RNA sequence: AGAGAGAGAG
């Protein structure tokens, strides 16, 4: 099970050449134990905390079993988001970078003739996509399964949700039975564990309680509003200590994200906005300036909720609540990346109090309210 | 379930 380090897996030389030239020293705790199940070939649901290497752990599994010599597509990956699979795209080639093994990424809003040019001309070895462009091309034949012997569902619970199901079965139809298949989710609630009995052949479980999700890393905090009317000049009260940083502001409708936008950009504040109703053009440069420290403030939907990484990022405000109960963790997850110090702050009306005891409760973890101090918990 | 949020081409 435990593995010391990223020597005692049998990766090639190559490989971890590639492991530590990105970054790494020591695998995380989920790294330890799920990178060898992957490799050994075993279908793997996968829970860990967030933040704690959950994208490197099939990255590295997958580059393993990569028969480099045959040039065919031989492991999949899907996210529920755009932003997401480009993101788990350079991971990818990253930890990679010495092996040749190429990996694409297939996705929507990019230029389909050329992706259609890349694909007719060489297969990669790993396709990394969203369930749209990857089953568009698997029913023009441009993607081949013939080959694909592993399949990764990362953010599961999302992919096998009442509106991604249907799309992840339309994928797994054109996939062979002895397909493996790999699952990983901060969350996995139990009704997304029934469904799994449904197309995995008695996989290993390393699950999670509830109980102790929540990081010990990211401090939590609300701030009574009373009436929503006031959400926005609380917001803006907080906007010096959100420029010390980078900060995520999270809201449940696009037409919200543009609403605050507008206003806040109607009182001289610098704030981004971010939603799946923009344009592909929009959505990459809006991300390239958050990653690049360009801009510092982001105002997102739920688009950004799940996965995506920015360690610049130490704070994440909810000016509203989410309506999901699993996605609470995901949104929080996006400050404190990996032992990092991060920090929540959720504005809590008096009809919203009412939700936020249920969060407590469910993941049994105490909210605690807003010091003046905070500024350097940042 | 839907809504929300996402999720091909055109
Ligand atoms: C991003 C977006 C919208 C994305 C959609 C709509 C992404 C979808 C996801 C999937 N659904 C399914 C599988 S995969 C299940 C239904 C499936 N049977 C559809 C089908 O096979 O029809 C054939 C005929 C056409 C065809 C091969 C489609 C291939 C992919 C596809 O349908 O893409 C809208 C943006 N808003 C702002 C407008
Ligand atoms: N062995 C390692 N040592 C140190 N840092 C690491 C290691 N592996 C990964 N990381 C970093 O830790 C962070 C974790 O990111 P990620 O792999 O997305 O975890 P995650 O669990 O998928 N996030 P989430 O989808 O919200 O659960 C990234 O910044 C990685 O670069
Ligand atoms: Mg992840």
């Amino acid at each position: 099970e435990i593995v010391d380090s990223f020597d005692d897996m049998n990766l090639s030389e190559s490989l971890l050449r590639g492991i530590y030239a990105y970054g790494f020293e020591k695998p995380s705790a989920i790294q330890q134990r799920a990178i060898l199940p992957c490799i050994k070939g075993y279908d793997v649901i996968a829970q860990a905390q967030s933040g704690t290497g959950k994208t490197a752990t099939f990255a590295i599994s997958i580059l393993q079993q990569i028969e480099l010599d045959l040039k065919a597509t031989q492991a999949l990956v899907l996210a529920p988001t755009r932003e997401l699979a480009q993101q788990i795209q350079k991971v990818v080639m990253a930890l990679g970078d010495y092996m040749g093994a190429s990996c694409h990424a297939c996705i929507g809003g990019t230029n389909v003739r050329a992706e259609v040019q890349k694909l007719q001309m060489e297969a990669p070895h790993i396709i990394v996509g969203t369930p749209g462009r990857v089953f568009d091309m698997l029913n023009r034949r441009y993607l081949s399964p013939k080959y694909i012997k592993m399949f990764v569902l990362d953010e599961a619970d999302e992919m096998l949700s009442r509106g991604f199901k249907d799309q992840i079965y339309d994928i797994f139809q054109k996939l062979n039975s002895n397909t493996q298949v790999v699952l990983l989710s901060a969350t996995m609630p139990s009704d997304v564990l029934e469904v799994t009995k449904k197309f995995m052949r008695d996989p290993i479980r390393i699950l999670v309680k509830k109980e102790e999700l929540t990081l010990e890393g990211i401090r939590q905090f609300y701030i009574n509003v009373e009436r929503e009317e006031w959400k926005l000049d609380t917001l803006c009260d907080l906007y010096e200590t959100l420029t010390i940083t980078q900060a995520v502001i999270f809201i449940n409708t696009r037409r919200k994200v543009d609403w605050l936008t507008e206003k806040m950009h109607a009182r001289d504040f610098t704030v981004s906005a971010m939603h799946g109703d923009m344009d592909q053009k929009e959505r990459d440069v809006i991300m390239r300036e958050f990653r690049s420290g360009s801009s510092r403030v982001l105002i997102t939907t739920d688009l950004l909720a799940r996965g995506i990484d920015v360690q610049q990022v130490s704070l994440v405000i909810n000016y509203d609540l989410p309506t999901n109960r699993e996605n609470y963790i995901h949104r929080i997850g996006r400050g404190g990346r990996f032992g990092r110090k991060g920090v929540a702050i959720n504005m809590v009306t008096e009809e919203d109090k009412r939700t936020l005891r249920d969060i407590e409760t469910f993941y049994n973890t105490s909210i605690e309210e807003m010091p003046l101090n905070v500024a350097d918990l940042i």
